[PDB]
């Protein structure tokens, strides 16, 4: 009897399901967002209900967390759907990195499935390779992701102030190598693996952001310049030894300077991709020992024979990462080749310097129903 | 801290956003958007196909009607049925209230219930019919209530000569009943021998609360035998009063103060109250309850109970020598049930035995008015 009120009443705890009670409360507010028009209103069981709910609403967005609890400090990303703003919470001070996603945006241009897998991958990873989030919330214009601020900047910025010594490419490979294991593990697919998403936290070691692009594995393990070969020819099934040829491509810009495919156009790049067999080639001026071209070259091969197929132990003990200062057991707790040098807590000098609003509908649309769950809070 | 403050409106019983609630919301939403016409909008489509597995579950692990067995029905009303059931996991056995939501939304009388439902759940008054669940589906409201198996005083009056002692019992019972009611703020609008029921024991309970009102600051407002003359033409307390001094007069004469064999003749005798009340010849009734019939039977302004519970305690008819105001629920009553089981409904009798809501092209909200009716105790 009431053991299906004690199995219910887990549902309701568990912070994964989708009935939990942030959720729950998303889907009052989304329906309240979602009928408060005098269109609408004209409906008596609309103005009705709204008539009942509207204190209580009140109350809620009041106490709930809002865009107006944190101070803007600088936009430090943009991208697709948004942009990324270095901010600070005004009642606890502490300074965080606030990810926005527009919801006009995700609607208009129909691409509004993958932030679920980008929130969840944040808030319960719970690996030092991925950035963890905070607090997940929304109000009627955006999506809203708090996470830990990384002040070291990406991995881009580090190639274009030093010159890469082998044995710091040894230690962002292999941190890479973890991090991507660990999404693996998770059952995941990066799809976007390249050093714009690869961030270094206040002690200059590695972290992987940006999980727009992830996709949970099913039971067989399948699913511009960075991109593999067999995800260009598409619509078809790839596995995680896709992750791995962008990890190829990373080893090589970092000790080469430039990447293996790079071309002045789009469809040149694309085509050096494709013909990898006779376009992948060392310039006879880089200074590359043969460990790590060979291990290049393990990674840029036809995915049927590509090095990470047979899991992560064959790339682990690859000739290449045979070295004096880390084992793979303990990389993460080793001092970092460059360690950021920070003046203040808003210290953003590791990051480069960078509204259409929906209509007033006569009938329902349902425009908040599909961010019914987002609000998180840890 | 503000997630404190939010933590606790979610616990909170008598809240909107309590989690009874919230999942009414969800179910609500799913059950006015499921529809092909609808489904149509990707945003509709989609929202839907996330959460078709998990509302299922939820269904399946809620109370519903599927959870009690039907065993009478006792009573048929304005929008809906009284059965008696017993709880097919429990064994216990209640008395279940059924509303259509058709019928309330079609006859635009749709907020009555929220009253109801309250009255019956929080009052912790033992004059007060009991409500252990509230509950809903997508044709009607449900409220389990305590079955009181000692059916309604028309019951009683039907199968008894009332002496002067029992009506002395009743209408001290009904009396403290009301005050309990009036305590609350509220006003039954509705006081009459159908809505007084009888517990196992033989003591009165009040049910059918679908026309109660809050008080407001001043304490005021906004049946054709028991109706009161001021709403026949803003009400107040006095005017549940009224109908009690009409239930004193049936209990003792037989008859009804002011009827008529037309509708039109009994609403010109109550408006001339004051020369159409007269006692017959024949009738058995004291001094003193005919004076207390009279100070309930006058205009609104000169009332008895129109300053207060304790002029009506204090009058000359309830000196007794068997019970006192403190005690009267705990003394043996006049007539106590002889019930044969846990499910003998013989104190109520038999009742003599399709409109569904039509699918929409756009979405129309009809369990909208509905989101917060689950309760449970
Ligand atoms: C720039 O810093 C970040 C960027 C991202 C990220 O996902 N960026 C991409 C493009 O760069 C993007 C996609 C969609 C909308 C906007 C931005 C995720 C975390 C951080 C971060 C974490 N801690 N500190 C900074
Ligand atoms: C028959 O017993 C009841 C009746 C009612 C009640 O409110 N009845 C009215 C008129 O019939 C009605 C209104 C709306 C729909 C249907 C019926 C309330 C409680 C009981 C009851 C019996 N035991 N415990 C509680
Ligand atoms: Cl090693």
């Amino acid at each position: 009897g009431a053991s299906r009120q004690r199995k219910l009443e887990a549902l309701i705890r568990d912070p994964r399901s989708p009935i939990n009670v942030e959720s729950l409360l998303d889907g009052l507010n989304s329906l309240v967002l979602d009928l408060d028009f005098p269109a609408l209103r004209k409906n008596k069981n609309i103005d009705n209900f709204l008539n009942r709910y509207e204190k209580i609403v009140k109350k809620i967005r009041g106490l709930q967390m809002k865009a107006e609890d944190y101070d803007v400090v600088k936009v430090i990303g943009r991208g697709a759907f948004g942009e990324v703003q270095l901010v600070r919470h005004k009642a606890s001070q502490k300074v965080y990195a606030m990810k926005l996603l527009s919801k006009f945006e995700m609607i208009k241009r129909s691409d509004s499935a993958f932030f679920w897998e980008e929130r969840d991958i944040m808030a319960f990873a719970n690996s030092p390779w991925v950035v963890q989030l905070f607090y997940a919330f929304q109000d009627d214009r955006y999506l809203y992701m708090v996470m830990e601020y990384m002040p070291g900047g990406d991995l881009v910025n580090l190639m274009s102030n030093y010159d890469v010594p082998e044995k710091w490419a040894k230690f962002y490979t292999a941190e890479v190598v973890l991090a991507l294991d660990a999404i693996h593990s998770m059952g995941l697919i990066h799809r976007d693996v390249k050093p714009d998403n690869m961030l270094l936290d206040k002690h200059g070691h590695l972290k992987l952001a940006d999980f727009g692009t992830c996709m949970k594995m099913d039971e067989t393990g399948m699913v511009p310049d960075y991109i593999s070969p067999e995800v260009l020819k598409s619509d078809g099934f790839y596995g995680r030894e896709c992750d791995w040829w962008s990890v190829g491509v990373f080893l090589y810009e970092m000790l080469v300077g430039d990447t293996p495919f790079y071309a002045d156009s789009l469809v040149g790049t694309y085509s050096k991709i494709m013909d990898h067999k006779n376009s992948l080639c060392f310039p006879e001026d880089a200074e590359i020992s043969k460990h790590a071209k060979n291990l290049i070259c393990a990674f840029l091969t036809d995915r049927e024979v590509r090095l990470g197929r047979n899991g992560v132990e064959e790339i682990r003990q690859h000739p290449f990462f045979k070295n004096d200062q880390w084992h793979w057991d303990n990389i993460r707790e080793t001092a970092a080749p460059v360690v950021p040098e920070l003046s203040s807590d808003i210290d953003s000098s590791n990051f480069d310097d960078i509204v259409e609003t929906f209509p007033i509908p006569k009938a329902f649309v349902g425009n908040q129903l599909p961010f019914i769950g987002f609000t998180y809070y840890r």
